[PDB]
């Protein structure tokens, strides 16, 4: 299974925050916003992860992750020249899927909780489509899936919901999404829709629907206050249960996938911070 | 008066996020970091300001700001190659200064309450120096003042921090010039004042009682910033830093424009309250 | 003037913890809940206050407060059999109020800011009814004010008129009194604040302040409001060095207890940090 | 094995707060502070539960918790005449613990995460005594237990001005019928207070003390202070907001032990309507 992170977008509703910056280089406490995604396909077992990008954010990811192999990992780019829409990542990212499965996760989501970590390696022999779905208040802000207890509907940013369930952005499919995904055209607001891609699947009857388990948290960091919740989140779990969360280097180590030395490595330059020393506690 | 915001720096104390931003460009709740020291400088009638910036990062700057000309200002860009100290401020910036006086502020910092608006246009006419105390319980973590203005020690004798703004008058350009590092390896503001405080040529002033004053250069200052900030406007109503709005306020742009500034930052929310300013 | 805090009630939006506790000892950060309203009163420059209680929980407010002797008030008590509503204050204080003018602050209230402080002494001469508006986003959740000067008042309006919310600080004449004597209990089952405010409104005798801008107000009665009143306080400590409504600063503010009182009260409220406030003040 | 909350104290820490509530009927966002440690004891599977009040106090705690009969509990009250230490729980409580091993729960301790659950029931066959140990930042805050080359318990310190580890012992501790007697036993420290820590010391001179590091990811809270009060409230409300999860819901804990139906959970939740609180009961039935 190939991974793909979508970190483009205009980040309209983050301006002026996200003019002189893309939202997946904003910080979530004590780190990067891009880490969160990225370690959430670390944790399902791929290693192959593209970053799609605007053209003039890349140098910007670059800087930060250049190929990854200092997380264990192989790291690449492609560009999106505009942002009309998530189901263009299997379009744009074909190349780099090949004939293999794929696992979408979006730059500005952060999962956190129990069936979100390791365990998501259960999606790596994924046939037909695989989402979630995780109850809000106010499920009209995003995609929507209805149920019966299988999915009956799927709607983006429904005026009148069927449900409050969202669809949370992060997506499985077999090699089959390339080919749906370039068969699409724009919808009315001008965009190639993931929920148009989930639809297909749906028709076809291969969707599986996921509820988060209960204690699991999910975010989307796109508004003022949802940032800032994130924020708040991440350093409550570090002060309150000792946790650090999203931390790509003690993933790629518990993983087999740097050694010691190099975790030591990473740690020594990010000591200022306090980040580096987490690190350095793993070994001890 | 002219304006000098330091705004390149390493961040190593927020490192990994500042691998991949510029401190000064971090969200505090609704806005960039940057304009905090930007709104302090045009809160005292200052049109003229100045940037430096690391050379990689200056994009990202120029695509927020631009040439100020949106916010009634005339905002030009300072590359510094290598973070070698504060003091490099007066040095790099010698055209943009000229025969003037100048404000510099840090890009890190935020200053809030009362005395730190409007009224800082009092301290265009400066001569000598004038800078700036608040008490802090870690003195340590920054530059101190001991009043009998006694002493200035960059990280105590007093409780006394200074924050980063600091008004001069144009010798500072030599002073400057005149200065060969520190023990650790760098440029310090702090040595520009003690020139200024030998010379008996320094003011200085404890922020008034309330004040808020914040560097947010570690995972818990920033966030505690960014907090501080959104408890404000939904306990208080108030939306503080707006540069639009300090602009609109100075007759530097009109109801229009405002009208314009507005429209542009629709979907976040953060224009509604441009709008609001007219209703 | 006179002073009155509502300081009973059943407390049902925040069960289970007011089964144990009143609302109005909660603490917000350093203090109990009752000193935001308390303070208010102070700052106002009365002295003689009535705290309206149930029955059951007297106890903890005598344990508190007293006789108010150590802030330099006279506080004093009565009980409220059953929490028939509001405006039953005026009844049950008609002996304190006597020939006076009142105030009455709700006790789960908390006002912060610009013209909220001894600024409020402004209302002791008050002639008819004063009372207050705040922009709220949830105007539903509380009495409510339409502007056109105030045109409408309605007790928690399933479609509000405005945003502007009716705080729990009201001053009033002498004719308070009769007024609330007069009224019959709501649709609700209570003798509303809402209706004294209608009678006044309706004699052209009612005056209406929107909060100054930056100011904070506050209702602590559900557990979000409670929490983030606490989170409010905390913020002005840490943020701006700001204790706030700390009665025994305002009563020594006042004149109504000396510098060698104040040390009292700062060595019986040493372990907590809050006595530690106390004497920096003197410096 | 049978349950003590000590739920007294002066509180003088939280003063002026606690000059008119007890520390333990303090909120913690939706609930009160005595919920946590009665529902710790609950999930540790203990029915017989005694709670410890000042004698002013006690009312406070009838009024919440009356009979505990819709908890599906037994509660004895005890008043304690002045805050004399920890240890005078086992003499106050010497007859309601009988022959029967005890936990004991300190009323201002939160205790959430892996372990801290209905696992708990590990203890009920305690022989000597189980106590645990936290990773926190400033040990000389708290009782501190400092551990051998070999990780095995070494020394019990309390409040030391040069902590030998930076593990604090949580206020939970588990004994075999042995500790009213050793309790009996002890003399007033130099805090002049009869010390749990040196109840712990006894059993550990004697090689019957077990100690265990809390599992990690686990959240230990004392709500003893302003901030740490405000803090503990802070992360339940995250839990809930972030999380989804309602933390020490006794009500819940006595539906899933099978200790109340279904309808008196029902019941439950009608008392409860007006906060929130009820409706999350609600939603336990689906
Ligand atoms: C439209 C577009 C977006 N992006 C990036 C930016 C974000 O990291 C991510 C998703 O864009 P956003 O504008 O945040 O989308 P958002 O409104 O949050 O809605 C999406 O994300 C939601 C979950 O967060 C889903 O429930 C919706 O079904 C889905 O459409 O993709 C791209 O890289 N390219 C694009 O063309
Ligand atoms: C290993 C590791 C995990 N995490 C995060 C990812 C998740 O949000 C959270 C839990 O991740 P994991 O511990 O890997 O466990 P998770 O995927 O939930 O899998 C567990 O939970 C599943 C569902 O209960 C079980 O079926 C599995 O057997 C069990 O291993 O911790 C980090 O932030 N950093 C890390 O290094
Ligand atoms: C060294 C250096 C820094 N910078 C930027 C980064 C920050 O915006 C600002 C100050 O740098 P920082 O490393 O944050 O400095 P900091 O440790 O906070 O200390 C300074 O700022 C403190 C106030 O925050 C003062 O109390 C100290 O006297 C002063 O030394 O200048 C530059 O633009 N160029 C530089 O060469
Ligand atoms: C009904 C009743 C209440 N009380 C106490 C409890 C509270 O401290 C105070 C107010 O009661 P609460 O139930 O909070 O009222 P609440 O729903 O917030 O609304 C009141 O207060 C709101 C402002 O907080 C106003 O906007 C409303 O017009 C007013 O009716 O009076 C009494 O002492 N006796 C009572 O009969
Ligand atoms: C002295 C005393 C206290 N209490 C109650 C109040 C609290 O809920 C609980 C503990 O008293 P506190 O004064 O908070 O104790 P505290 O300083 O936190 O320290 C205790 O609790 C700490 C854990 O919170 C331990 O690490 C210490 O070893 C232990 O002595 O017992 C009583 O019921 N009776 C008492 O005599
Ligand atoms: C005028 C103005 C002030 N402020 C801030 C600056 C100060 O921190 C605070 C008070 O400033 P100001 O009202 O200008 O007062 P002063 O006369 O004390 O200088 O409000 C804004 O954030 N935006 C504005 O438009
Ligand atoms: C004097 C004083 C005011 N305050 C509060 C009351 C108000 O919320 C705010 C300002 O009050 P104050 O300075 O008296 O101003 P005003 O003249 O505007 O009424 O500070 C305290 O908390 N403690 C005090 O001792
Ligand atoms: C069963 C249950 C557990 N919990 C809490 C107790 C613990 O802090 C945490 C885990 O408890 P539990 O799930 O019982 O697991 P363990 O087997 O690890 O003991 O969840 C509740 O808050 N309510 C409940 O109803
Ligand atoms: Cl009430
Ligand atoms: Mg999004
Ligand atoms: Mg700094
Ligand atoms: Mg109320
Ligand atoms: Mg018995
Ligand atoms: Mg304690
Ligand atoms: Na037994």
């Amino acid at each position: 299974m190939r991974g793909i992170i979508l970190a483009g977008g205009s980040g309209t509703r983050l301006y002026p925050i996200t003019m002189g910056i893309s939202k997946q280089l904003l910080p979530v406490y004590d780190k990067p916003m891009i880490y969160y995604p990225l370690t959430t396909l670390m944790m399902a077992g791929i290693r192959d992860i593209q970053l799609i990008t605007t053209p003039h954010d890349a140098p910007g990811f670059h800087r930060l992750l250049g190929d990854g192999a200092h997380l264990g990992v192989n790291i690449s780019y492609a560009t999106q020249d505009q942002p009309d829409g998530l189901a263009q990542a299997f379009v744009i990212g074909a190349n780099h899927i090949g004939a293999d499965s794929v696992a979408l996760v979006l730059g500005d989501n952060i999962f956190y909780g129990p069936g979100l970590g390791t365990s998501l390696k259960r999606f790596q022999s994924i046939s037909g489509g695989a989402i979630f779905a995780y109850w809000v208040a106010n499920p009209s802000a995003y995609g929507v899936v209805e149920f019966g207890g299988m999915a009956l509907s799927l709607e983006e940013k429904p005026v009148t919901p069927k449900s409050n369930y969202a669809v949370p952005g992060l997506y499985f499919y077999d090699n089959d999404v390339i080919e749906i995904a370039r068969g699409l055209k724009k919808s009315a607001r001008g965009e190639y829709e993931i929920t148009e891609v989930n639809q297909v699947y749906l028709n076809q009857g291969r969707l599986a629907v996921e509820v988060l388990a209960r204690g699991t948290a999910w975010l989307d960091t796109g508004t003022f206050d949802s940032l800032l919740d994130a924020a708040d989140f991440v350093r409550t779990l570090e002060r309150r249960q000792g946790l650090k969360v999203s931390i790509p280097e003690e993933v790629a180590w518990r993983m087999g996938w740097i050694d010691d030395e190099q975790l030591v490595q990473r740690a020594r330059a990010l000591v200022k911070s306090g980040y580096g020393n987490y690190l350095l506690e793993l070994l001890e």
